[PDB]
């Protein structure tokens, strides 16, 4: 009754190596399952986080490097353009020789950076307006400042596109950082120093005098301004309810209630919106319907902006533009971000150039790179098998509904209806391999050159926005993939009600038709359950089978959902993270992911149980004395083996909607009776609390 | 009859994961044994070379990190200093904030760097001399330029120390690079650009004007000068006969034979040698016996040094000094080496700081670190077993002499006599664990600062040189170990006639109590044979049982040795390496290592056969359809699994005395009748040529 395949041996050794059998399973199963892993793996200097996931992603990047660096030869134009772009990216010699000249060239096109202009007020200050300035940064360079304007899906009509207005993101990772005290104080000092440093560098390249106190004054003025804007933004905790975020109104109505005063003149929303949309030849009338996500912010925005001069506003806007471009210039400009970056991620060095370039090319040509990846590392025989894993888990979810006691019959039936309506995406879209002509034409208007890297990335910003802005009047192109194939991740789309599993994640330890079923359900199986459950988490449940923000819940069932999930808010909220200095996790912002973890793990387990009942039990793995019930949970946990840098630990608590792998394991298994039955944990042992949370 | 232990499981899996069972063993055993290894273990972005050996040192560095990173209250002074040194090394924030100041402050000590000095002739020209300049770099920093001077063992009198004179190494890996054409072209450009880049950095920090053209003129002269010096050096092929290299003469005779004119003045050897030896208060009279290794080089030096100014000479000498320190300064100085590092190693970044620091501390406090390593990771239970393996292989060597028909009777008796006299070193010197007082005394004169890494490394350079120079009138201490314990390697000393196996190499795949005997003999068994055979290769055979360079060979047997060994020169010289662009191995420079490889595996296999004969067969490994004769050779080969970046393949093929692992596997097994019997290789298959080489 012992497995003797080549595969089972490699598999077993892997389980054995990562675990620490000297640890007690019921005190800390993370340490039990990943103790060996942690003792073996050190976080790379360039990584803010290291884990199984990060390793699989690092291995994928290598594959990308291999295909991108390859001599052209019998390549379609789409692939050639990808390789050219990559070549331009890795050539630091050409980039270093250009200094900061590529940035200094286009600064007038964004109405300049006052601190880096000897006299900004007469060069730009006469033809200047916040409307044209914000619009230019938005529509040409994808930089969203002061007001986030983007064309997106109508929440309540998933077949249409519509203008969205929201609060913008900030220079720092979150609004909390702008307290600038304690664990943020380090971020703020490096941040302001980052400003001053780049200001001096640019002025030195233009051949201008350096008043370092004055540069420091203006940048502290910028920081003063951004602190207010950050303070005016709504907390993420008050933005987890999609129904509350949706405010549809006309442009004229926006003009009426969210007026702004810049330089003693009224801000014109019509002028602003049309400055953006004229780039794609679309007129925006006063009767245009618009969705406003952050009405409270725009209100608070009025007293702030009216206190500042055009110079102060432009100083901030151009800075937000430049800070994301300095790392695309010479080595001297790259180094200006080191202290800032080190404060936020704990990384003493930026990632290897070829890594960033592979990701950059993949992020901007996801179909072209996806094509190369699946031909190099993805087997086609994987589809119908993942198909087989998904059908089981989908069915488990529907069956589980009858067991769940916090829903009434009508809500269960509607939940079932949505579950049956979930559409799936696996591996890659076929036509990126079988249809050369379509793929070529996707990137047809891009025309890259190796000696102009900066021109290439500026071109991409313009291409990305232009492509997106044009969608306003188009109906949504569903089946459009929402991710490249060369991605180590999985996704749920509430708007499309679909689950997506790209080729990058369909590999060990998540998945292999050549590894055991016990291992598969605990890996990709849990992941499939995770993505499905997202359709029914605190966010997804608000969308119907068609992807529309519509309430299909009874008041009683909805309140029960909130009651059931509140258990998880406290549980994960009570977790103290030593890597983040004892600071607690956001039980509210991670709720959806925790619901997804807890539901997914149970679904994968139920489905595995159904499999065993259908074909019988599997032969044991050699060299490790655990049954397959135990092995399921062991593989689940080893999927989430990992560790964090302290700087990034603090960051991710406020910016990552996921819990760290450590607590995804502890939290989920604590609520699992089946786990405690498998490892015979005593009652009220740390892994077996008497109080257990349960949603799906 | 199949092993089922957890130890056997990960042992088998390792073998399985590394091999490629689809490859034909008799066509290419490297591909067969290491094919899977190649796919699984992609070269890390910070590695120029990657291999099993390299993997083991990295895992060892992790252990060193754990035992160095945390202060403990009971830490003896020696350990505190090692930890203080490590802490100073890894504090990059403190290092970055000091820029190049530690170097700039230090540069006067070596008579400065003319190109980066305001007025070099004024400041240093008055007191400058070549004797003192070379001597200072030598006696304080161990940096050997123009003429190599060192205190070492007398080749012909192994109890004494004596002064040696030899040709120095170069800034580039070998004399071949200075052709600067073809495969050496990029290296030369980056090398000179490196000079220019550092000159600019230092001058900028000193607040001096930057004249690009003037700097370029001076630095190309440095290259021009070093080209001539490189061309004057004697080829490595002509330096493998220890008898021909040994030229004993008095200092007076050296002045007579090897006069030199520099800046119009005659070079004084008495002054030069006494400028060095006065640092440890030893006077060197004219009657002092000296060993001169490169008389031809010193003669060729005569017309070269006369053509150059003190500025030219010092620009080169101080550059040789600066290039090895720049990576120990702030990031900007680190990055100046980037293009140069890539040219020689292909690496895109410097290896992890903590890895470098762990290695650095290990290199400078090998006993203190060796102590921490063996207490944390080395099973002392291993020693007696290794003792027994050594005895077996020693006895096999002696017995094998009867089979060798190319030696007459009395040379065989002499060979046996030396074999019997070989002394062994296993694990670590006992004193480093059992004697705190002795360990503390070793580092008594050392005193490190937490925040001055550069100051600490300068102290170490001076201390290291001083300690060695002081030995000139002392007898050689034989019990003194020639390696630290925390080392993944093994050694043979011609001068001591001893074989050394530090704890670091006493681990899988070489050796483990939880490892099959076939693997142990194929691993550490072959390694033991390798080191023993080194005592009888083209170099070792020239030294007697007490380590003295004396001829104990009959003329015929010596001639026959040259004939037998000549086969291997041709064999390995005919090997072309695709990673090195088709360059051929150097059959002459690798002869010694190739002789040891071929001898050792034969000795190890015979010893293994004897062991199985007396103790019986072992249980087979799961998932591997091979018998133990085959597992012997599989494990032997996987010891040498690895791959090279093209730039370093070119590098190593011109500098490494070893063959690449690729050809150590192919070469040794081509000559192994026993290998071909085990895998039933047809005559004249690639792995089984009908013409085979045989020495030992
Ligand atoms: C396997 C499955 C659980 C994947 C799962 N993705 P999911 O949470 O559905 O999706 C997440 O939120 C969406 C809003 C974003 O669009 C996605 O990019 C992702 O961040 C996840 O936990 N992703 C985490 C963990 C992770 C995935 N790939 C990784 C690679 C390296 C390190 C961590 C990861 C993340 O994206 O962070
Ligand atoms: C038989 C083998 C187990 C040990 C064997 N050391 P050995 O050749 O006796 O000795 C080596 O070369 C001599 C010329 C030098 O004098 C020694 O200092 C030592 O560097 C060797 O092949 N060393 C190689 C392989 C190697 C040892 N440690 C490594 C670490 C990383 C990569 C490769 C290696 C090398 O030094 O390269
Ligand atoms: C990377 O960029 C460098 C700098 O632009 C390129 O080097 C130049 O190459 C052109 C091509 O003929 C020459 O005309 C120039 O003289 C080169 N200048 C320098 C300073 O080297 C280099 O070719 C680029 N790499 C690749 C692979 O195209
Ligand atoms: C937004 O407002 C600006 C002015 O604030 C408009 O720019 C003017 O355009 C007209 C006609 O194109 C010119 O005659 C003026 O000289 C421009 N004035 C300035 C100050 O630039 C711009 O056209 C408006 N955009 C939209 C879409 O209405
Ligand atoms: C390397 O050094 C040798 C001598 O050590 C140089 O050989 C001399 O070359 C000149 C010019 O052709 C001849 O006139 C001499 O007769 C040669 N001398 C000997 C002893 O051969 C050789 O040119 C040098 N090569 C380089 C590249 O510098
Ligand atoms: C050092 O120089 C002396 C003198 O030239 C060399 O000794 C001579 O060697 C040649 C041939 O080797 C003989 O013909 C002479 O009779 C020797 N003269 C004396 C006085 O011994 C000696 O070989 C040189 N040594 C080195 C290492 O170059
Ligand atoms: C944030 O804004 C509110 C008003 O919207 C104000 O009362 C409060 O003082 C502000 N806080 C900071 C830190 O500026
Ligand atoms: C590193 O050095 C800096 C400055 O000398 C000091 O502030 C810091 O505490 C040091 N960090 C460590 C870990 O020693
Ligand atoms: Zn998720
Ligand atoms: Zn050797």
């Amino acid at each position: 009754g012992i497995c003797k395949s080549s595969d089972c041996i490699k598999s077993a050794a892997r389980l054995i190596q990562n675990m620490d059998a000297t640890a007690e399973p019921c005190t800390d199963f993370f340490k039990y399952a990943c103790g060996g892993w942690l003792k073996r793996n050190v976080i790379p200097e360039t990584s803010s986080r290291y884990s199984n996931f990060d390793i699989l992603r690092d291995e994928l990047e290598v594959i990308l490097k291999d295909v991108l660096q390859e001599p052209k030869t019998e390549d379609i134009v789409a692939v050639q353009k990808a390789k050219t772009l990559y070549r331009s990216c890795v050539n630091e010699t050409a980039i270093d020789s250009r200094g900061g000249q590529p940035l200094l060239k286009l600064l007038p096109d964004v109405y300049g950076w006052p601190v880096a202009t000897q006299n900004w007020e007469q060069t730009y200050g006469t033809s200047w307006s916040a409307e044209k300035s914000i619009a230019q940064l938005n529509s040409k360079y994808g930089k969203k400042v002061l007001i986030n304007f983007f064309v997106g899906t109508d929440d309540k009509n998933s077949m249409n596109h519509i203008i969205h207005i929201d609060q913008p993101r900030l220079g720092l990772p979150s609004r909390d950082y702008y307290e600038c005290t304690g664990i943020y104080k380090e971020a703020c000092t490096a941040y302001v120093d980052f400003m001053i440093a780049v200001a001096k560098l640019i002025r030195q390249e233009e051949g201008l005098p350096i008043d370092e106190n004055q540069i420091s004054v203006e940048m502290n003025k910028v920081m003063e301004l951004e602190k207010e804007i950050a303070n005016a933004t709504t907390k993420s905790e008050d933005r987890n309810d999609p129904m509350l975020l949706y405010n549809k109104m006309t442009l004229a109505q926006i003009q009426n209630n969210f007026s702004l005063e810049i330089n003693g003149k009224p801000f014109s929303w019509s002028n602003f919106t049309n400055e953006i949309m004229s780039t794609v030849n679309i007129n925006i009338p006063n009767e245009e319907d618009v969705v406003v996500y952050a009405p409270e912010y725009l209100i608070k925005l009025k007293p702030i902006l009216t206190k500042y001069s055009p110079r102060d506003l432009q100083n901030l806007m151009s800075w937000r533009f430049i800070m994301d471009l300095v790392s695309s210039l010479s080595r001297t400009y790259k180094d200006s971000r080191n202290a800032f970056r080190k404060a936020l991620y704990g990384t003493t060095s930026e990632s290897a150039t070829w890594r960033r370039c592979a990701n950059y090319v993949n992020g901007n040509m996801e179909n072209a790179v996806g094509r190369l990846y699946v031909e190099a590392a993805f087997a086609g025989e994987s589809k119908h098998v993942v198909e087989d894993l998904i059908a089981q888990i989908r069915e488990v979810f529907i069956q589980t509904l009858d067991d769940l006691t916090w829903m009434d019959a009508e809500t269960k039936k509607k939940a079932e209806e949505k579950a049956l309506a979930i559409k799936e995406r696996i591996g890659y879209p076929d036509d990126i391999v079988s249809n050369d002509n379509k793929l070529n034409n996707e990137y047809l208007e891009l025309n890259y050159k190796e000696d102009e890297y900066f021109e290439n990335i500026i071109q991409n910003l313009k291409f990305s926005q232009s492509k997106q802005l044009k969608k306003l009047r188009e109906k949504v192109d569903k089946d459009e993939w929402i991710t490249g194939a060369a991605i180590v991740n999985a996704f749920y789309s509430s708007g499309r009600n679909q689950i997506v599993f790209p080729a990058g994640i369909l590999q060990p330890p998540f998945f292999s038709a050549q590894q055991s079923n016990s291992l598969n359900y605990g890996g990709i199986g849990m992941v499939i359950g995770h993505e499905i459950t997202h359709g029914f988490d605190d966010n997804g449940r608000n969308f119907n089978k068609d992807g529309d923000l519509v309430d299909w819940w009874t008041q009683q069932s909805a309140n029960n959902f909130k009651e059931q999930s509140q258990c998880m808010v406290y549980q994960y909220g009570n977790f103290s993270w030593d890597l983040a200095g004892g600071q607690h996790l956001n039980g509210i912002n991670t709720l959806g992911e925790n619901i997804a973890d807890n539901g997914g793990i149970g679904q994968a387990y139920r489905a595995y149980q159904n499999y065993v009942k259908k074909n019988g039990e599997e032969k044991l793995l050699p060299g490790i004395d655990l049954n397959h019930k135990q092995l399921f949970f062991l593989n689940f946990a080893q999927v989430w083996c990992g560790t964090y840098r302290p700087e990034y630990a603090v960051n991710s608590i406020k910016t990552d909607v996921h819990s760290p792998g450590n607590f995804r394991i502890i939290g989920s298994l604590q609520n699992s009776v089946e786990f405690s039955e498998a490892f015979q944990c005593p009652k009220n042992s740390y892994m077996n609390p008497e109080k257990k949370c349960r949603v799906w």
